[PDB]
């Protein structure tokens, strides 16, 4: 274990004292000698000649060369254990602002295309999720995202925000039960499979709540005659062909700061409608005529990629 | 990461001005001395005398000692990563005249015994695939065939011809679908295992159609009596015991160029039943008494091992 | 296999004799000279200079690089070998007062976390065990623990506490007589899960038999109306929130070595209800009022963790 | 690949020359000294003087370390392909007088406890039968028995003797089937599971038909009432608690050769019951009363252990 | 659930499960229901035949054991098997054959030399079985009594001359 230093120093002061007092030189020059010659390279300039020292000088070799041979080896070990240990998962996550994706779906696979690479985190059990994760270029952390014994490997009382997509509604809910024991400000992200378990899902501490299954059966029973607000869902949220939703943030100053929405009047102006406004973790949709805007606030709008930046330089200061 | 090269630089810019300002030596000697040194070859024609440098070049050669310690453990970190990820698939294809083989079957092993070893690429999914694929001497590319993002991995767009065999229907359609989505122009030899599907394999975008089991199924029924069409079926595509169908491309000159099946009368002469000829990507079977031979046709015909070298001479200039 | 020192000594042998009988030094000179050329020091004090000598210095040298180019690869794959094999289980225990956990379940989750860690070896068969229970601290050791060719892998015979926990009764039951066809000795701890198979765990060997659906099956149907005896049982063994059952062993002395229970009057005193006393191997529930105390028994009373410390005194001497 | 003797000649011829055309010395000694450089030897004995030079060795040394750095790498590479390779079967047996043992039960496990560790080559396809194969001392050859371009792996053509042993009956005729395709002189000893297929596996080419279902079926149906026949069967074949069925065979000479059994009298001598002599190739159970004794017979017979010593003595001369 | 199909007065109980272990435990539960009644039970493994006698198992068949056995013994020699496979699987021609001795029947206080089985019947008699203990081999001071049941291994027209020579 840590028998490395001892038998390295060992040696050393073997050697040392080995050709001091046999040699009869400086304590100086036997240090240099046993540091030149345990890394075999061979000064030549104190050779010894004494016959005594000319037998002593083979064994003070082949002792540096077993030192060399066992210290390889523990390394080799080591680097070896770490490396097959560290690839299949059983590593602790150090970092202090990543992003922990509890389970893995399809789901969680759209949004990793708009993140990082080292800083997301997937924390599942099954094997074929692993090579998934290396494939698409995340980290892959094993365990039972269940488990609060096991959410602690991933850091989550360190974590930047959390998002949570498992098999089923029941795993949802305890591993947002058991993310709420470690750390109660951490920003969780559920996905809440069916209708009745929203309500749940937001009682039991989920910061956001998206349901997308919910979201798809309204839109198939409400597209069989006409198939209007699905085309507008669509080519909105899914696609963003000709249109895209955008949160615009005010900054200090902003040349509106304090007008009203009569005034103001975003849609004539930039042509992006304006469907709320985001005052301070709540949504005001369609701000009355007396809403007088401020900073800080986060307008949410639907406009094509040339009316968004018409709208942020007319919003800025 | 990166900082094998820093250590190194370091360590050498070290040992160079330290031997300069202290042995007072030129700056030629000094970095002779340090690559002598840190190499472990100790020539020991400048060997410091002065104490300060026999206590200096001890420190000298324990950081070398550390920079071969930490450049060795990186390079087997490397190493050992890399074989161990590129084992279980998880690599990039960089060649630009292979042959991907989308999925695995035993219709699969019988093409890879007319193709070369190196060649072939196996994109698969499953995990006895993979050392079924070690075993026949091909290479094993893990991802899924029917996503696009793994299409890209085997790189189908510079392929040379596509073999496309799934465990269904499905996911051939889908398969072809998508690699007709990443280039155009590669040639795509899929294998339909439903009649009603040839349409839709051949609308999907395949070059070519296979169906074995349509073939199975109809000498099946028609060999319950007599059976004679399975016999001349088996003994010329199968086993080739006798006979053999084979396709002879015509050279430039070729003695024949221009001459009517009539004057040519290929049967007549070398002894090899005229099927069809392959006029440009179209199979015109039984050619008319006054179809004209041109260059780059192909001549397919069944024949005897003998009849077919006593044809292929009879067509050469 | 055992070619490494045969190659060693050969081009050890090989050098001496070929410095000596060709550059005329004496032997310890020769032997010097080799074992500090063989090791890539060269001093330089003995260099040859003989043409004949300028050329066997180099087949010298290829010699012992080809011998260091052996050694290093032997090496390399024993310890790959070993670090490959040793990972996956297929390895025999060497202690001789570790505690043998046959199966895995969640019962014996928590029995480790009142053990050391590297003090357990965990006896089970599966997959996903294995790294259970590396992630839980312990060892594991593959094999199949009904099979006595198995049990003598993890030393059974050398144990200290064999913890049976299998995931059914008949595996349970053939562990236990398989158990007790090497060691008699050893203390074996079964869990019976159906109530008709806790007679013939006692009868098969085992030291004690735990149930607990036994018990949770009896506290469910009790627990229906009013429900008491399940916070009793609960808040005492299972939390131990206010309260805990504690065994304290008498020392020698003690000073109430011979008293009467009516005498002791350790309820009145310290507070401890005492629920029985452990005179040798057992149990004597609700001890008479003329029971006399001895040395070496063991009190079992139930107490707050402030009343378990004000008892830890009355009884020292 | 094989560029590690370029990479290295290169290098030799490059020092040899840059030596011999700078320093001026003589080509024996720019070998030399470029063999005891690239070895970072150091004898010190033709240091470089001139500065050209004094710089020139400085690209020799870094040129040596890069050989000594793709070689190690390359090395390493093959060593870890290898060890990764070989341990999941993927290999091919060498030997020449090696049992193979296709397919993995119960009754293989038997016969490897009257059998060597590394002269038998497991030939299975299944995970769990390789940790069990590891663990029961054999060796492990991943493939799959009945595929006739598998059973080469385990070269069946120079084999000692062949035992099939699979999971039905139709894959057990199918590798009789294949083994008898390659090598027509092999010894095969097939299990028969179902009693209709052991005329099966006797046309189908085995030397020897054991069924222990049958067997098994046969004494379970007879030893419902009195049970007699099973313990004779049990306590002569399957323990050898008392009796022992042994087999010995008659030498040259042996003081019986053409004698007939009335007048040698085995039983009423030795006290071992004959059942029969194997007459090359061919049981005669119960010899009459005028067989005649000869030379390469095999006696057969029931007794003690003590019996069967006094037996061997009586038929050696 | 035994208490479902009558284990409690039956002839036999052949206890065959997909397991050893599940036998043991099977063993076990019948010697919980009926301590008389018979059970035939059938070992996989041969460490388990010593846990299945003491189970309360009668009579513990192990084809396994036997089966490995006879593949060791046969990779070079091959003549056993040949035994075992034509007397007691397949019965080609000789197979082997329990008989009981009936009352006052020829035999009743006669000793093994001059009964003369193997010479004017033909068949082998391998051992002689009187209460659960078969005596194979039996001595020359050994006497035949009405109600031992001999075991021989006889061709079918030889089985018929015992069974008629040891008639009364
Ligand atoms: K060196
Ligand atoms: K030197």
């Amino acid at each position: 274990a840590t028998r490395i230093l001892l038998l390295v120093l060992a040696v050393i002061i073997y050697g040392t004292a080995g050709f001091h007092f046999i040699e009869g030189e400086s304590w100086t020059v036997s240090l240099y000698w046993t540091f030149v010659t345990i890394a075999t390279v061979g000064y030549g300039d104190y050779s010894p000649s004494t016959p005594l020292g000319m037998y002593f000088t083979v064994t003070l070799i082949v002792l540096g060369i077993g030192t060399f041979a066992v210290a390889v080896e523990r390394l080799l070990e080591f680097l070896i254990n770490r490396e097959q240990m560290k690839l299949m998962g059983l590593i602790d996550v150090a970092k202090s602002r990543h992003v922990v994706i509890c389970g893995w779906s399809e789901s969680t696979l759209e949004c990793l295309r708009e993140l990082r690479g080292s800083e997301v985190f997937v924390l599942a059990e099954d094997e074929n999720v692993r090579k998934k994760v290396l494939r698409s270029g995340a980290n892959f952390v094993h365990g039972d995202p269940t488990r609060v014994s096991d959410l602690e490997k991933a850091n989550v009382r360190g974590a930047r925000a959390v998002i949570v997509d498992l098999e089923s509604d029941s795993e949802t809910i305890h591993c947002i039960l058991g993310i709420r024991k470690i750390d109660e400000s951490v920003r969780i992200i559920a996905e809440a499979e069916r209708y009745e378990n929203i309500e749940q899902l937001r009682m039991a501490g989920a910061d956001q709540v998206i349901s997308p299954f919910v979201i798809s059966g309204r839109l198939m029973s409400r597209s069989i005659d006409d198939g209007y607000e699905a085309m507008f869902v669509q080519d909105v949220l899914a696609e963003e062909s000709t249109r895209r939703m955008v949160e615009v943030p005010i900054p200090e100053g902003s040349k509106l700061e304090g007008v009203s929405v009569l005034d103001a009047d975003i849609h004539d102006v930039t042509g992006v409608i304006i469907i709320g406004v985001g005052r301070g973790d709540e949504l005001i949709i369609d701000p009355p005529r007396d809403y007088s805007f401020r900073a800080g606030d986060i307008i949410l709008g639907i406009g094509k990629p040339e009316e968004i930046e018409r709208l942020k330089n007319y919003i800025s200061a």
